[PDB]
């Protein structure tokens, strides 16, 4: 499959992709505004992830630090970024079906759309200013909004019995951003596509 990642924002980003234990594709690339980038999925791919991560350095060899989702001082991500991190997921050809959702359950820190370049399905975004409303306990000073396992760490918040509600904090989400996963028993947001369809993740879709 192939994905095409966009960067609308005003600033740089530097995109990430990757199923936890390897990349996809490159795994990273530095986005200027307006630059797109082109990557191949491997049919199959369960787990996916892509995010966008900010304020970062790197140097010759590809090692440094960001401020948002940074994965283990890495430009070419092998795991998973470190929240907040707005996410595009998905899970391709199983049983004939491709499956994406945006997620906030690790936080936000960039706006989204995450949609199919072929037909079948609709897309699904969070653009909301997240960031800007972010109530104070869930403000990550280096920019982006935690969600509130990551803050408080409690069975509750983070679903570790599998029974949990929702919160205060996740309702924050919720609100802002009705199409995204707000914690982790949220009635699921997920979308269903034909096996074997492309994608784009555009970040500030509107902005």
């Amino acid at each position: 499959a192939t994905f095409e990642i966009v960067n609308r924002c005003s600033y740089t980003v530097w995109a990430a992709a990757s199923k936890g234990d390897a990349a996809l594709d490159a795994g990273g690339r530095q986005l200027n505004s307006g630059e797109s980038w082109t990557i191949n999925v491997e049919p199959g791919t369960n787990g996916g992830k892509i995010w966008a991560r900010t304020d970062c350095y790197f140097d010759d060899s590809g090692s440094g630090i960001c401020k948002t989702g940074d994965c283990g001082g890495l430009l070419r991500c092998k795991r998973f970024g470190r929240p907040p991190t707005t996410l595009a997921e998905f899970s391709l050809n199983q049983y004939g079906k491709d499956y994406i959702d945006i997620s906030n359950i690790k936080g936000f820190n960039v706006p989204m759309d995450f949609s199919p370049t072929t037909r079948g399905c609709r897309g699904v975004r969070c653009a909301a200013d997240i960031v800007g409303q972010c109530p104070a306990k869930l403000k990550a000073p280096g920019g982006g909004c935690n969600d509130a396992c990551t803050v408080f760490q409690t069975s509750e918040y983070c679903c570790t019995t599998g029974k949990c509600g929702p919160t205060e904090y996740s309702r924050f989400f919720k609100r802002l951003c009705p199409d995204a996963f707000s914690y982790v028993l949220d009635k699921p947001t997920t979308v269903t596509c034909p096996g074997s369809s492309n994608y784009r993740v555009t970040f500030c879709p509107t902005a």
